[PDB]
């Protein structure tokens, strides 16, 4: 019967589609700033029989019996998260980054109260106040932005807005910003007006883990994150913070927002948190940051500047480069389509270019120099662009750094 | 590099705990009614490289490049759900049963508006209006229950409550009820008072798929479910319903409630929906139902009655049995602990007008889906029923050793996941 039959026998169309997606990941150059590649050991945990266990509640205080082994798993994930980030408390049950943020706002505020965050047009996430999301539907929203001249967040301007609006919760965090936030200034402003401070570090958490971006943990009431993105793990969420919020946050995740947690995915969170403390992971983060600096420099060279293309803030200190196309012949969709022709996946008069996934695959400075030159030539040279010559150079790079070499022979366990 | 190193090398403590949990599943008899066992093909989908893809939006309308293959995967899951259940639209993105219900309420009502559902004390779920869940925090709540004599939902009483309370949304659905809901009566009441009708079929979806429980789909505006529980798939949610509600429900899932979907888990949903249309799966549901009737019949016998034990509603028509213990020496927690000693996993459950506190109770909920998946039929269910009845009826003379030996004999005769240690991530 079908309980022990391979996927190839049970569902031939899904088996073929898994093979096609693996091929696409191997053949293309992935430069979406929010994406990465999980290690073999995380695939194994996500494919485990822990999916079968119902574990509503917390370790040692569950609805049902038989949780002895999954309770040790959840405690390894909590205790590794506290140690890696230097936090007082952790909850490792959120299903996603969005579900982590819904639980934090449930714990710290009530419907109708005031929420202050970074504007969508200026680099914020949809969970920081967008009108159709829970963050906009339930709460009264105010926003801060970036200085129009420097393109940096001006903390004197944030201060004046907070004193006027008097928010209950202030969010620091972003989906598209190219520099380092001042967490000590955010703490000072929240204290003045009696607000709680949430930092949403989803994009930059792996930089924090390796010691290459300043930590928000000393300064924040609560910190939310994805375990995917720069942290390099399986698709899910996580919360850490000060001890005084432990009961508020636990009760908001369950039974506030969720039912049963995904215990196979929590096992993978413990694995990713162990990898994130290693010297190998720290070097990978350094190759990420050096690649982003190499691309930003190449796009500020005379040929690109003359075509009307500019780099937002004049550089980067993080894992991505933000590009403004409004004075060039290209719009965002046209630039995205042209890069697809030469084998590169990015996202959109703006364009965002990221380096985490290529660093994980093994690219260093020589390789990022070649990738930057391919992009610059496409954006600068207009009608005279040789798509075919640029595609062959991209496929040469991909072929030289194999992805998931040997996956076709790997076991579920052992 | 650690990118290609096995789990046993990278994290020996976690590898060891995976092997201990597999052994616990093999050695016990699982009878929690919300539990089941996924097939090999679903383990392989959930362990796939599809975890790496960002895919916010819907097929053909995404916010990221490179989604050509994951768009085909999502459309196979949507099309198989519509065909299996006879529904006009499907959304296959919800992360869980709770997340499916949060999106439905976001689409159909506004904060402060009125919600009517089955009480927790009478077998409802916490997402049907419990005070400290979203369903109680955001909305004004009213409840219906079961009759104190018959233990059934009385639709004349549900109608009277709906006429007085005038809800915006009525929920029909349960976590612990032993009989068949009257969906045509719920539609009539909703139409009378101008309410929308949500059916939450999480517990009984696999019975509906096999044609062995009447379908809510012709009668409901929207239907929510888990893909785990009787449907037999990986841990996740699903929504199906009338085309009238498609645009609002899609917008409520994203950007209303969620961000990126879990594409590896959605591949596994497509696999579980294909299995659920097969004759093999229909036979498994027939064995689930026949096994539960055998357990109820054995408990309704002179030895068990004389010990102070009865069956709620005097029987069952679904995948579970509700036991009433209040005239016996055992409270619900005590009975749950005794059965664990003899190798069987169940959970405590509140009875009608229960005299004990809600965290202790005077009852049990006993389920058959997980053991039917493992291969049990009528012969095996007759033996487990006798083990349970003997434990509950013999008082201080119970022989735990003799009963535990009978349970482990059944576990060894029906191996679970035999050969898993040799199976590959991809291929055969
Ligand atoms: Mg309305």
């Amino acid at each position: 019967g079908s309980m022990s039959a391979p996927l190839a026998e049970v569902d031939p169309d899904i088996a073929e589609l898994l093979a096609k997606e693996l091929g696409r990941q191997r053949d293309t150059l992935e430069m979406i700033a929010s994406e990465n590649f999980v290690p073999r050991a995380v695939l194994q945990a996500q494919g485990s029989v822990l999916t079968n266990k119902y574990a509503e509640g917390l370790p040692g205080r569950r609805y049902y019996g038989g949780c002895e082994h999954v309770d040790v798993v959840e405690n390894l994930a909590r205790d590794r998260a506290k140690a890696l980030f230097g936090a007082e408390f952790a909850n490792v049950q959120p299903h996603s980054g969005a579900q982590a943020n819904a639980a934090v706002l449930h714990a710290l505020m009530s419907p109708g109260e005031r929420l202050l965050g970074l504007d969508l047009a200026n680099g914020g996430h949809l969970t920081h106040g967008m009108r159709l999301n829970f963050s906009g539907k339930l709460y009264e929203n105010g926003f801060y932005g970036v200085d129009p001249a420097t393109h940096l967040i001006d903390m004197d301007a944030v201060r004046a807005t907070a004193l006027e609006f008097r928010p209950k919760v202030i969010i620091a965090g972003w989906s598209a910003y190219p520099r380092v936030l001042d967490f000590a200034a955010f703490r000072s402003i929240a204290d003045e007006v009696g607000a709680k401070l949430l930092v949403d570090m989803a994009h930059f958490a792996g930089l924090v883990a390796a010691g290459l971006h300043p930590s928000p943990v000393p300064h924040a009431d609560v910190v939310s994150t994805t375990v995917h993105k720069t942290l390099g793990g399986g698709r899910s969420g996580l919360i850490v913070g000060k001890q005084q919020y432990a009961k508020a946050i636990n009760s908001a995740v369950f039974p506030g927002q969720q039912g049963g947690p995904l215990m196979h995915v929590i096992a993978g969170k413990a694995v990713a948190l162990k990898i994130a403390a290693t010297p190998e992971f720290a070097d990978r983060q350094r190759r990420t940051l050096s690649g982003a600096r190499i691309i930003a420099d190449r796009l500020m060279a005379p040929d690109v500047a003359k075509a009307g293309v500019s780099v937002v803030s004049g550089g980067t200190d993080v894992h991505l480069v933000l590009v403004d196309l409004r004075d060039s012949p290209l719009d965002g969709q046209a630039a995205e389509d042209l890069l697809h022709e030469v084998g590169i996946t990015v996202n959109r008069s703006g364009l965002r270019i990221g380096t985490p996934a290529l660093a994980t695959r093994g690219f260093g400075d020589t390789e990022f120099t070649e990738v930057a030159d391919i992009i610059a030539t496409a954006l600068a040279t207009g009608s005279s662009v040789d798509v075919s010559a640029l595609k062959d150079r991209a496929t040469r790079l991909a072929r030289a750094f194999p992805l998931y070499d040997g996956l076709e022979e790997w076991s579920l366990v052992g």
